[PDB]
């Protein structure tokens, strides 16, 4: 039995570009990435899963807005940041990122939820 | 947001009392429980949330059905036992245990879901 990640996913987010992160694992990385991802950014499964998401930023991504995401991450609350972003293939792309956490019944961070809207 | 743990479970466990334990954190612990079991052996959430299972466990529960337990979710198999398990007023009564395992979409284990069936 696969656990259906996807019941976590808000409505908004159903046919969106969406990623859950494990913060429990070292350097929180990916365990579920949706097709709409993998379309928009240029990459297989085997190449994404299991990876930070740092590896959507590339040379001219500011610095000051990759440490807002990780001072989010640590605040462990919503937030949301227009970001450069890069396709496999190089090309990049201002993505609006959407990053809530998700906790467990005890109330102990269990996931984020990341959500990438390209600012058309 | 909360995780909604049980969209996990089977259609067997809906109306069943039935913990998940996250494999990841130390001693294995439980991050959820369903109200039926906490009816059924006379705990409240707070007792028993956090907490590795074997405190169902009492004083003429069988070592080597909690060893064949142990070696069951190192398996990672699913797995069913007869095991005498007690209440919190220390009634015992046996067990019909059955566990399997829940992995991420990357094919690591995620969880193990455990389902509880007074023998009667
Ligand atoms: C669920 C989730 C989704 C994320 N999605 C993106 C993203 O789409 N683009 C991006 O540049 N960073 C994204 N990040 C942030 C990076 O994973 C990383 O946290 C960020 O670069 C800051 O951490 P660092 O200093 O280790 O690089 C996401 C993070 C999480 C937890
Ligand atoms: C999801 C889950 C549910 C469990 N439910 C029970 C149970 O209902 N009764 C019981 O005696 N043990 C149950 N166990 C087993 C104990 O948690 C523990 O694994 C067992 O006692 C063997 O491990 P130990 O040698 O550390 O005690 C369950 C285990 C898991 C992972």
């Amino acid at each position: 039995d696969i656990a259906d990640l996807r019941a976590l996913l808000d409505e908004d987010e159903a046919e969106m570009s969406v990623v859950f992160s494990d913060p429990s694992q070292p350097d929180n990385p990916t365990i579920y990435v949706s097709d709409a991802f993998l379309v928009q950014t240029g990459y297989t499964l085997e190449e994404v899963l299991g990876r930070n998401c740092r590896f959507l930023q590339g040379p001219d991504t500011n610095p000051h807005a990759v440490e807002a995401i990780r001072q989010g991450l640590k605040a462990e609350t919503r937030f949301t940041i227009d970001i450069l972003n890069y396709r496999k293939d190089g090309s990049a792309f201002v993505n609006r990122l959407r990053i809530r956490p998700i906790y467990d019944p005890e109330g102990n961070l269990m996931f984020f939820a990341g959500a990438q809207n390209p600012v058309l």
